[PDB]
DNA sequence: AGCGTGGGCGT
DNA sequence: TACGCCCACGC
């Protein structure tokens, strides 16, 4: 409910509770991409999106459709998200 | 459909 | 701080 840490970029009017949610929000504005895939070179601006993305490289998709007749693959939980709300 | 990525909130 | 998971938007 208290989010002292404000983002002063040009425009800006984020807030945040913790001083490491400004600094990767503040990723957006200066594009800084410290983590690099080794498999591609490809830089990105977090660790959590780089571990992902690594799946496009070893097609790996831990999350499963639960319909029997079904039981699609996928490599992130919200693409599970959509597929289920597909079904219906 | 597949995935970059910005944000919420956790351990 | 490191590290992560989920949710949602926009291609
Ligand atoms: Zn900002
Ligand atoms: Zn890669
Ligand atoms: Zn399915």
């Amino acid at each position: 409910s208290e989010k002292p840490y404000q983002c002063d970029f040009k425009d800006c009017e984020r807030r945040f509770s913790r001083s490491d949610h400004l600094k990767r929000h503040q990723r957006r504005h200066t594009g800084v991409k410290p983590f690099q895939c080794k498999t591609c070179q490809r830089k990105f601006s977090r660790s959590d999106h780089l571990k992902t993305h690594t799946r496009t490289h070893t097609g790996e998709k831990p999350f499963s459709c639960r319909w029997p007749s079904c039981q699609k693959k996928f490599a992130r939980s919200d693409e599970l998200v959509r597929h289920h709300n597909m079904h219906q």
